[PDB]
């Protein structure tokens, strides 16, 4: 078990989903990075795993589930069984991670993902430990209806680079935005 890694995608007033979707357009070299970063092993044999709570899991096309080369994970306290094409299902945040020191699990597996919601992300954030919060900073307001939790700033890094991320504004349809990473280790 390598990295615990965040990714998401935000809009200038902090909102990452409206009615089940994204309150954006698709910007598919945004997905493009999203698929690129999460599914990337720097390890051979070993794969990444990715945490999402179950309303993330119902918002992707379900052509697109689970997410491919990925070991894909359910977070929910009301479903029995993972949904139909998810791997794993976990009760928690810190019982999905113990599954990673499982042996069926402990070898399979490089760095993990966890690719929201907010309430996930809210306490993977808060985990005790080192941990890296990969930002997309999609410039512009869009109306949501779910928001990302602040950064505590007194606690996080902004990076001024980061090996295979753009560091400049991309804009696709329009719609500017950069890519970020923050770096924390408590
Ligand atoms: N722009 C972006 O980067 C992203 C955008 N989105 C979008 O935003 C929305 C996702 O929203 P959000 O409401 O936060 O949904 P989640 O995807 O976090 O779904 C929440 C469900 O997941 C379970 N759950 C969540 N956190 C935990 C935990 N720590 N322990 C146990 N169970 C947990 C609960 O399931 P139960 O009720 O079964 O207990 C809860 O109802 C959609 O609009 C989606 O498209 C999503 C991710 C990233
Ligand atoms: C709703 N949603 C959640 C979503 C969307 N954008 C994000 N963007 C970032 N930066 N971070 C996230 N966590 C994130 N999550 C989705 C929707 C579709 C796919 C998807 O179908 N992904 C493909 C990428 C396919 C494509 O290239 O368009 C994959 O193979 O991972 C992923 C996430």
């Amino acid at each position: 078990v390598g990295s615990l890694n965040c990714i998401v995608a935000v809009s200038q007033n902090m909102g990452i989903g409206k009615n089940g979707d994204l309150p954006w357009p698709p910007l598919r070299n945004e997905f493009r990075y999203f698929q690129r970063m999460t599914t990337t092993s720097s390890v051979e044999g070993k794969q990444n795993l990715v945490i999402m709570g179950k309303k993330t899991w119902f918002s992707i096309p379900e052509k697109n589930r689970p997410l491919k080369g990925r070991i894909n994970l359910v977070l929910s306290r009301e479903l029995k069984e993972p949904p139909q094409g998810a791997h794993f299902l976990s009760r928690s945040l810190d019982d999905a991670l113990k599954l990673t020191e499982q042996p069926e699990l402990a070898n399979k597996v490089d760095m993990v993902w966890i690719v929201g919601g907010s309430s996930v992300y809210k306490e993977a954030m808060n985990h005790p430990g080192h941990l890296k919060l990969f930002v997309t900073r999609i410039m512009q307001d869009f109306e949501s209806d779910t928001f990302f939790p602040e950064i505590d700033l007194e606690k996080y890094k902004l990076l001024p680079e980061y090996p295979g991320v753009l560091s400049d504004v991309q804009e696709e349809k329009g719609i500017k935005y950069k890519f970020e990473v923050y770096e924390k280790n408590d």
